[PDB]
This record gives structure tokens, sequence and C-alpha cells, in this order.
């Protein structure tokens, strides 16, 4: 197939009382990813209800699947309690 | 507090082999919500990997929390196997 822009959606389970630590962890990772070829933008969303399943959900845009996968492999090398993400790639199918 | 635009993020667990049915269910609901005061836009995202936890994730923008909650109460009245959402409201905190 041909490359096309993709969206990473990564919902996080944030431990009780550890939101700021989770944000700052996320920021360190964003700073690495933002330097990678194909990175376009991101929006880290915080739940209005602290009891939401996912108190943080990141939504990032990449130029292609290849660029994202290449960047994810590099981060395992560069950057390697209880914070749990579930990243997957998406495309928009309805509006 | 003062009202401000909010984002609904609703990740769906889609039963094996039932993606199209789930889309069409989602569309019927979108058609109701799109008529409600304060509805701004939506983007229904489909996973590139059929094995993702959430093969569909909707991301919708509403003018305020009040508008969304008002619309959600109305849909329970108007519209009432195994498809499971987890809606919550968010605001963007980092980019
Ligand atoms: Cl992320
Ligand atoms: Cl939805």
């Amino acid at each position: 197939g041909m490359s096309a822009p993709v969206t990473l959606i990564n919902p996080f389970k944030v431990p009780a009382d550890k939101l700021e630590a989770a944000i700052e962890y996320w920021e360190a990772h964003r700073d690495f990813m933002a330097q990678q070829p194909g990175y376009l933008s991101t929006q880290l969303h915080q739940s209005i209800d602290e009891g939401a399943t996912y108190q943080l959900i990141n939504v990032a845009i990449w130029q292609s699947e290849a660029d994202f996968y290449q960047a994810a492999q590099k981060m395992r090398q560069a950057l390697g309690e209880g914070l749990c993400g579930n990243p997957a790639l998406y495309r928009v199918i309805r509006t």
C-alpha cells in the first residue's frame, strides 16, 4: 500500500494520585518522538473526571506508519510504576 | 467553572468480525448527536491492526460539558451484542 498520515491513540491507566508524574513521563517521551522523522503533532488529553478508566489519552499524528514504527523502535533503544499504555495506530473513517 | 470546549473520547471493543455492524451502529448514534445543541465535530478512528484492543475510537468535540451531558441524557431516551464503549470527556493539556 501507499503511505498516508496515521494517528497514534494511546490511552493510559494512571495510578491513583500520580497524574503529574505520568504527565512528566509522557513529556520526556514526547520530547524524544518530536525529534523523529515524520512526527507531525500531538494532543495529550486529560480526563475531566479523575475516575475515568483512562485519565490520559494521547492522540498524535505521524506522516506514515513507517515513520511511526521506525521512531518507536528507536525509543526502545533510547528510553527503554504501574502506568500502563496501549498504543495503536488508526485512520479516520467517518466524520 | 466556566464552560469551554470538551472532547469526548470513546474507545470501543468490537466483536470479532463485526466491524461494519459496529460502524453502522455508531453512525445511527452520530446522526442523533449531530442534531443536538453544542455538537461541533467528530472523527471516528479505525485501527490499522484488526487485533487492536479498540478497533474503533471516536473523538468528538462539543461546545461544553453541559451540552454534551444534555445530549447524552436525550440519547438514552431516544436510542436506549457485545460491542462495548467507555466514553469520557477530556481537555487537551499538552501538545
Ligand atoms: Cl504516547
Ligand atoms: Cl461515540
